[PDB]
């Protein structure tokens, strides 16, 4: 039972992983990011941002709007269960989160909410 997962987004705006699940007897759950590119998050700039498959357009819509110095967040926004800050080239970060806050059935989607990323930088996540 592996509760923890290595991701990692690059320059072409892609995440090295598609799918993500969360086993049930996990209390928590890790996500590693790191940022294998060479360009700056200002630019290129990576978040690992997690939702219901629901709240995704609202969470990314919102958080793009919100600019740079708010790491493209709502602030306070209570659609977000859980994320990493944004990153850049040669830049790191970890994000641990109470897998109660999980449950069976519904889908989760994970993604970056930096301007248009969440186009391909996306994938689903499943508490089974
Ligand atoms: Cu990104
Ligand atoms: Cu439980």
């Amino acid at each position: 039972a592996e509760c923890s997962v290595d991701i990692q987004g690059n320059d072409q705006m892609q995440f090295n992983t598609n799918a993500i699940t969360v086993d049930k007897s996990c209390k928590q759950f890790t996500v590693n990011l790191s940022h294998p590119g060479n360009l700056p998050k200002n630019v290129m700039g990576h978040n690992w941002v997690l939702s219901t498959a629901a709240d995704m357009q609202g969470v990314v819509t919102d958080g793009m709007a919100s600019g740079l110095d708010k790491d493209y967040l709502k602030p306070d926004d209570s659609r977000v269960i859980a994320h990493t800050k944004l990153i850049g080239s040669g830049e790191k970060d970890s994000v641990t989160f109470d897998v109660s806050k999980l449950k069976e059935g519904e889908q989760y989607m994970f993604f970056c909410t930096f301007p248009g990323h969440s186009a391909l930088m996306k994938g689903t996540l499943t508490l089974k």
